[PDB]
Order: structure tokens, then sequence, then C-alpha cells
């Protein structure tokens, strides 16, 4: 149902439906979804105690082919909302890395209060969610990270406000993750808008299949309008 072709000139884009689906959602292709449920649950949880909204996560789970056999990594997970939604929708093991100690504390406490509610409503046990309080560069400096997962690895990199040096280091490091790994970024790790890119960086194209996307309107906190993001799949 997505429009476009995933190319730089025709990125994949999903227009909002004029009327909500049966779950009240204007975003998802499916006529049933959990976006509003998670909106309300997240808001209630964090009241009891720069972001991607639940509609974005619902679209992402489909785009990145996330399965219960995958391990989902949110690099810069913040309060952990993405981890909670991905675990609920996929059953994958979820790992978040957060450099801010306060944010890691908030994510762990929110997970503790939220997991009982998800398991009570769905009747199913939640997969594991782990929060690592650290700079992601320290963690990813280990070449053995992700290797045992055999490419059953999904990585979210919300790096619009990351310094360019950090994104560049991640672009270098992700060339060496196993085949099959899927990586989502916003400030492109492997700029490929121009046709000469494959001559400038032939290794990046040998190592990745690259797909361009527009995020749906009102799916990101900072913008009501749409914007670009990219999925790179290790060949
Ligand atoms: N070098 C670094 N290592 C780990 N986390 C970092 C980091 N630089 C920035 N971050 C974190 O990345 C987060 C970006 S906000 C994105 C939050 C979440 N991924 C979402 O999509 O909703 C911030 O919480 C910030 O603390
Ligand atoms: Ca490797
Ligand atoms: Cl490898
Ligand atoms: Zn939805």
């Amino acid at each position: 149902g997505e429009l476009g072709a995933g190319t730089p000139h025709e990125p994949y884009n999903l227009p909002l439906r004029g009327n909500p689906n049966k779950s009240g959602c204007h975003h998802c292709l499916a006529d049933q979804c959990h976006c509003v449920f998670f909106e309300r649950l997240l808001d209630a949880t964090f009241r009891r105690l720069k972001s991607l909204l639940p509609t974005f996560v619902s679209r992402m789970v489909r785009l990145m082919e996330i399965t219960s056999e995958d391990t989902f990594y949110d690099l810069g997970c913040g309060n952990g909302s993405i981890l909670f939604q991905v675990a609920f929708l996929t059953g994958a093991r979820c790992v978040g890395i957060e450099i801010s100690e306060h944010n890691a504390k908030v994510a762990k406490k929110a997970w503790e209060v939220i997991r009982p509610e998800l398991e009570g409503s769905s009747g199913r046990s939640m997969s594991e969610v782990n929060i690592i309080t650290s700079d992601m560069t320290k963690i990813l400096a280990d070449e053995r990270l992700f290797e045992s997962e055999r490419g059953k690895t999904v990585i979210l990199l919300s790096n619009l406000l990351f310094p360019k040096s950090l994104t560049h280091y991640l672009s270098e490091r992700f060339r060496r993750v196993p085949s099959g790994t899927r990586i989502l970024c916003f400030d492109d790790l492997y700029p490929h808008s121009r046709s000469v890119a494959a001559i400038r960086d032939p290794e990046a194209f040998r190592l990745f299949a690259m797909t361009d996307y527009r995020w749906q309107e009102c799916s990101v906190e900072w913008c009501t309008r749409d914007g670009p993001f990219f999925i790179h799949r290790r060949r």
C-alpha cells in the first residue's frame, strides 16, 4: 500500500487515511493496530512517574521485518518507549543504549511499571528489555557485538541531533556487522542521493541495500510535516 519506489527521487511514503481505521489510527495500513493504545499507555505511565511516536514505531516494525528471533537495538533510547512498543509488537529481545543516567533510570522504571500492564492486557509474557547506561561508542567499539545474532539484528539510530563525527563513526562500524542486519537512520550513514555515490564509495553499495523513506505526517514529535529516513540492509 506504500507509494513510491524507495529511491532517492521516489522515496517510499504512506499518505494518512482520511478516516481512522477500526482502532482509531490514521497512519497504519492495517485496519487494526495498537498505536492509540500505546499513546495513552505511554502518556499515563510517564505521568505516573525529539522522539518517535507510536505510529512511527508501528510502521517501522513492518518496514524492518522485525521478528521474535531478532534483537532490537535502540541507540539513544531515551525514555525507552520504542523498546516497549517493539517488544510488545514483535516479541524480539530489545536493548536500549542511553548516555544520560537520568534517562536510563526513567526507562528502567517505566519498563517495570509497563510490562505488567502489557502482559495483563495481551495475556502474553513480554520479551526481555535491557537498558545500558553508556555512550554507544564505548559499547560498539567491541567488534564482537551483534556477531552471534547472525544478522537477526535490527538497529534504530535516531541521530538527527547527533554530532556528525558520531554518525561517521557509526557508519564505519556498521560496515562490519553481520549480513542481514537492518539499520534505520535519519542523518544518512551512507549518503547516496547522487548517482556518483556508488563510484565514491563502492564498498557501501557492495555491503548495503539502501532504501529511502518519508516518515508519515505527525509520526515524529518535532515535526507535524514529513521528512526523510533511510533503511540500510547488510547484504
Ligand atoms: N553518544 C550517545 N550514546 C548514547 N546515547 C546518546 C548518545 N548521544 C545522544 N544519545 C541519546 O539519544 C537520544 C536521542 S532522542 C531519541 C529517543 C528514541 N530513540 C526515540 O526514537 O524516540 C537522547 O536521549 C540522547 O540522550
Ligand atoms: Ca564483523
Ligand atoms: Cl562480518
Ligand atoms: Zn496505527
